[PDB]
């Protein structure tokens, strides 16, 4: 996260972070129910040196902080037993940019561990709504990774801006957040994790997953993220939640 600030401890529990067998943080994920996170399905393609999209080739800790301290007090460790990409997903346009990835063993809540909320099919995320993106992902283009999860406030931009500003490579199945001129945006790292939405009563939706930028915090080139209602039956069907 670029421009963003050291979150608080446990202010994010439904934040997750994947580790790949002797990588570290890769991707992020959010918690959904005690059996299922959310990610984004480029994070697990296989590729010549390393099978990403082999469920046993993952670590998600749950209720993580600090990357250096991923056996705190309060940090859950747990395996893949699966991972579903979306069948539609597009490598080469980022289409359909979503995965379900099914815990070995549930998660247990606890005030560090919780899912967050998931919007009806029905829901829209406004367009300038204020909305957070966090994650362990790189401080700066080209720079590096946070040891201590970040946080930003960014804001949904209108779909034909988005279109705009990315000519050719933006579909509906993606929304732009963050800003014009920069600044605050996602990054390198913060891939699969998700935006969380306070809604009318306090309460933290889930309204996207970080997916892909050109570069990070440029101007004129806020994040795109994969929209969440459209995807509220495919959940639904594919892990009971
Ligand atoms: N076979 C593979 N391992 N492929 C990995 C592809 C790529 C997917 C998403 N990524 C990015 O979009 C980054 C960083 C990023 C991530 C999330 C959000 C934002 C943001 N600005 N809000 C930025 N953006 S980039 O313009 O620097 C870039 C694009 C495509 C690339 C392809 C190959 C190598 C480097 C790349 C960098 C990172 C990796």
């Amino acid at each position: 996260v670029v421009g963003g600030t050291d979150a608080d401890e446990g202010e994010w529990p439904w934040q997750v972070s994947l580790h790949a067998l002797g990588q570290g943080h890769i991707c992020g994920a959010s918690l959904i129910s005690p059996n299922w996170l959310v990610s984004a399905a480029h994070c697990y393609i296989d590729d010549r040196g390393f099978r990403y999209s082999d469920p046993t080739q993952w670590t998600a800790f749950l209720g993580l902080h600090d990357q250096s301290q991923r056996s705190a007090p309060g940090v859950q460790e747990r395996r893949l037993k699966r991972i579903i990409s979306h069948p539609f997903f597009n490598d080469f346009t980022f289409d359909y940019d979503i995965a379900l990835l099914e815990l070995e063993k549930p998660a247990e809540y606890s005030s560090m561990v919780r899912p967050i909320c998931l919007p009806d099919a029905s829901h829209v995320f406004p367009a300038g709504k204020a909305i957070w993106v966090t994650g362990w992902g790189h401080t700066q283009y080209g720079g590096t990774g946070a040891l201590i999860l970040q946080k930003g406030e960014i804001r949904v931009i209108n779909q034909t801006t988005c279109e705009n500003l990315l000519p050719q490579q933006i579909t509906p199945r993606m929304m732009c957040v963050g800003f014009l001129s920069g600044g605050v945006d996602s990054c390198q790292g913060d891939s699969g994790g998700p935006l969380s939405s306070v809604e009318a009563d306090g309460r933290i939706f889930q309204a996207g997953v970080v997916s892909w930028g050109d570069g990070c915090a440029q101007r004129n080139k806020p994040g795109v993220y994969t929209r969440l209602p459209l995807f509220r039956d495919w959940i639904k069907e594919n892990t009971g939640v």
